[PDB]
């Protein structure tokens, strides 16, 4: 007896998936208007059916209801079956930021800042509501459209983002020691990524996983002469700033939007 | 619904007050109004503790009989216990250590079964340690107080597993969650206080007894401990290690020759 979300979308071509995602262009059959439908198959036990767990569910719903900015993509409607949950998203039509970058001509740094610039904002609106996306890399900065002289940036998939923050007698070690997981790990992505946009190259990847997991725990990396060289060393303050390995040593965001280099742009 | 009576307890934003539908415990949580506020208990988090509440059927557990909901409080009705802390009822009673471990093995059994579930209670402490009713031959251990009980991570809840690692944070990959293991290292802890009075790490300041805790900094002073047992010393000496993976799970501590012993 739920709403049917075919009963109001018209589904279309399969845009792209994930181990348990499904996303497809589709067209809302009152207005004609374009939304791309996430199919998100929920896990059930009992049936032997793997999937995404209701808690895992609501935790990034319950983050995307409350997302409106220009750089991140809208929820605008959400239904459910027994096997899928289903989210109308806003369509993002202009791919991946990094694919339309590799077909530009004569990039330049400061052309390459203005994007940046836009991961920023959108960063900074997640940051102070106090979520963390946890999982910001190319393949989740899309543009919305690619055909015009400014393309604008959408962040997508919220898949692990998460909302963030007696006697100890009792209480063991690693409680003692615990620093939980936070923001500042969304600040090293944005170290990483901008080291990318900056020279084509990953600044930890090794011949084999084990090395880029070393090169990460680390912080091995360079600014290699071949890529570097000529980039500004504005551009490499910054990006050094949020590349160490102690979380709360990095540059927070609004730091980061206060920095020389961002500032000039 | 429920006619309420005095209060029996209360914590940063809790308390809780006897009451009669069958009497009963209700436990008012504040709920925060802002969920930036630091003041109240956030939704997430009450859910979270009747989620656990809900799914727990153990005689050495309390158990939920119903809720309630308003714009400022949440309020759990729960198994009401009525003889008091067990540490109390010990301390009117000297104590045998074959005693000691017919009290102690229903905090295990408790334990073990919440283990099972992937629940760490995370505030075992011997004021969550109560009695049903003290005034029988053999009274009940009750376990209280889930208000930072959790069902352990899975480990691929803050990473994306089917995708590159290159953009990911050092602390995400050396990313280690609190488990399990915490609950049996405040086991050794009460098992300590249990036989000896005296408390392994307590410093003159809370720091200093975080620091103590981290340096692993006891000892068993002949002065609480000459009438103490080595399988006891070997049993507690076991649970308080630092590294979690060296130390004795539940299944482990229940078979522990200190515990298995058949006794009277
Ligand atoms: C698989 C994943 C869940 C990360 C995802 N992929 C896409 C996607 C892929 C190609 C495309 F043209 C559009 C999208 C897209 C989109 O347009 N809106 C919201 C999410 C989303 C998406 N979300
Ligand atoms: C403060 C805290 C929430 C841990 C709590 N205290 C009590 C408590 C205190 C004295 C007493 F006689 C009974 C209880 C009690 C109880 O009887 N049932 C459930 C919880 C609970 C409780 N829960
Ligand atoms: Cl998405
Ligand atoms: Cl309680």
């Amino acid at each position: 007896f739920q709403s049917m979300v075919e009963d109001h979308y018209e589904m279309g071509e399969e845009l792209g998936s994930g181990q348990f995602a499904i996303v497809r262009k589709c067209r809302q059959k009152g207005t004609g208007k374009e939304y791309a439908a996430k199919f998100i198959k929920k896990r059930r036990l009992s049936s032997s059916r793997r999937g995404v767990s209701r808690e895992e569910i609501e935790r990034e719903v319950n983050i995307l209801r409350e997302i409106r900015h220009p750089n991140i993509i809208t929820l605008h409607d959400i239904f459910e079956n027994k096997t899928d949950v289903v989210l109308i998203l806003e369509l993002v039509s202009g791919g991946e930021l990094f694919d339309f970058l590799a077909e530009k001509e004569s990039l330049t740094e400061d052309e390459a800042t203005q994007f940046l610039k836009q991961i920023l904002d959108g960063v900074h609106y997640l940051h102070s509501k106090r979520i963390a996306h946890f999982d910001l890399k190319p393949e989740n900065i899309m543009l919305l459209d690619k055909n015009v002289p400014n393309p604008r940036i959408k962040l997508i998939d919220f898949g692990i983002a998460h909302k963030i923050e007696g006697t100890p007698e009792f209480v063991a070690p690693e409680i003692v020691n615990y620093e939980p997981l936070g923001l500042e790990a969304d600040m090293w992505s944005i170290g990483v990524i901008t080291y990318i946009l900056l020279s084509g190259a990953s600044p930890f990847l090794g011949e084999t996983k084990q090395e880029t997991l070393t090169n990460i725990s680390a912080v091995n990396y360079d600014f290699d002469e071949e890529y570097f060289s000529n980039t500004s060393e504005l551009a490499k303050d910054f990006i050094r700033r949020l590349l160490v390995k102690d979380p709360k040593r990095r540059m927070t965001i609004a730091q980061s939007l206060e920095h020389s280099w961002i500032k000039a742009i």
